[PDB]
């Protein structure tokens, strides 16, 4: 028989989750119908989660996703256990944003493209764009970053204002201290403000169809 | 409660989409229930469009799928603004592909393998294969062309009857125009035709279940 | 009207399957409803499937995965064709494991972490990992092996115990047979066991919200 559902879940009882948590998603956030959100998650206001999106806050939690934030079609946020079958919080998995503990925490105005992934633990900085097809595992990228299509951050720490060129895969943190700047001739200097623009003005006008 | 939805929608309404569209597809394509297309959209005759797919009209529009291409799983199509919210057209986001503007224009014939994307502006010429986790976007990709899995073109122009190889990230025209050709040799030379076949017959075959 | 569908379902008829095949699910798997999974396919005990995932064994048939394996967010199985229209075998799309033919087989203890892909002809060892984004494709990957994010085997044989360096397209036999070995130094030396005890207690966890 048909397959009957709900896309926005509580986490599963396991032996590191004794109390099933359910999504705190504000009324003004869009969650696609075709999106699965599950678990231990805040989501802000103004957020527009895209089809295919999959936040699963079911190992590491909790997973944050900012005001003004998106989480484009195919995009996946999931996270390495932050608390073992003892009751020990795992801290090397655990992300420290303003004194709050999260496994993922995406940050204010953060795009999140299509089939990108964040993986915690991981933290993502206000007005960063994470380009199309993109990772960031084990990572912190700071506040008003680019990543270009494909490109990838893995168990390093990308400074703000800064930018990982289209396919460049960074895993030392002395490549990470490299990266080039974000100007204003850059190519991607102003995409993630226009992509916010739009896609507040989507979740908006997707909530108008609900 | 269940998630109750159609995959098959209108785009919403927007400060740069006034009238809201609902996708045009041919009689004979096939849209998986775990599919989702929305808004302007054309797809053409004899088309599958996978489960997990995501064509989303919303920002630039129209996207365009012509007769006989396939959309595999997890591919998703989406574009930059095309009109920006003063009305105005946004030609560098606008593809012309006979006489006729696109955001995305995938042709006949064409191949999209799981997990690839077309971003628009996009143009993708007939009888390419896009290979798995390969990535187009602000890029015009020729006729008999062969992306190979977990390649990219991006800001190029890619000369009709050539190849680029795994994993190569194209960003620069002088790259573009040295790429490889297609030959009678060549591991993928009758990829796409072999593709195109069989997606013609799934596309019947799960035609005959709905 | 509401889009209403089975997400576990038989294959289409097509030239190449005369007669349709549903997949062979043990009770103690779980598919999420968000998954897609057709036709010949084999799930073994305490599998967990999760959001997104395409599992289509509808061109290249059959596609296994053995016990307590995972197939994560956005995963794809899919194979060549494995019998043409003449009723012949394509003995190069078919890969031998045991005395049994497959197009894709998925050993035992096997991880495929979010949006990866392994296609067929293609087979992967018991207690591999195959990292985020990574891909699989006419391959033969060995037991106790680990695939980093974004890694890629196309082509090759990896042998028994190797890793594939973060961002690595692996195309030559020559390259494979040069990998480095896991040792229990090695950064990704623990992950799978890791992982396949934590997705064995979310299969029962989520078995149990059914
Ligand atoms: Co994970
Ligand atoms: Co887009
Ligand atoms: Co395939």
């Amino acid at each position: 028989t048909v397959d009957e559902f709900s896309n926005i879940r509580e986490n599963p009882v396991t032996p590191w989750n004794p109390e099933p948590s359910a999504p705190v998603i504000d009324p003004t956030a869009y969650i696609d119908p075709q999106a699965s959100v599950i678990g231990e998650v805040t989501i802000g206001a103004n957020v527009m989660v895209s089809p295919m999106a999959s936040i699963r806050s079911d190992e590491g939690m909790p997973i944050f996703v900012g005001d003004r934030s998106n989480v484009q079609d195919g995009v996946v946020l999931h996270a390495l256990e932050t608390i073992n079958e003892e009751g020990e919080p795992i801290e090397d998995n655990i992300v420290e944003v303003d004194g709050k503990e999260y496994a993922v925490y995406i940050g204010n105005n953060v795009s999140l493209a299509h089939q990108s992934q964040v993986h915690g633990p991981a933290a993502v900085g206000d007005d960063t764009f994470i380009g199309m097809q993109a990772f960031v595992f084990k990572s912190k990228v700071g506040n008003n970053c680019v990543l270009e299509p494909r490109s990838a951050a893995i168990g390093v720490t990308i400074p703000d204002g800064r930018y990982i060129p289209a396919g460049m895969v960074v895993t030392s943190q002395a490549e990470a201290d490299k990266l080039p700047e974000v100007t204003d001739d850059y190519a991607y200097s102003h995409t993630n403000e226009a992509v916010v623009y739009v896609n507040v003005h989507l979740a908006e006008g997707y909530k108008e169809t609900s």
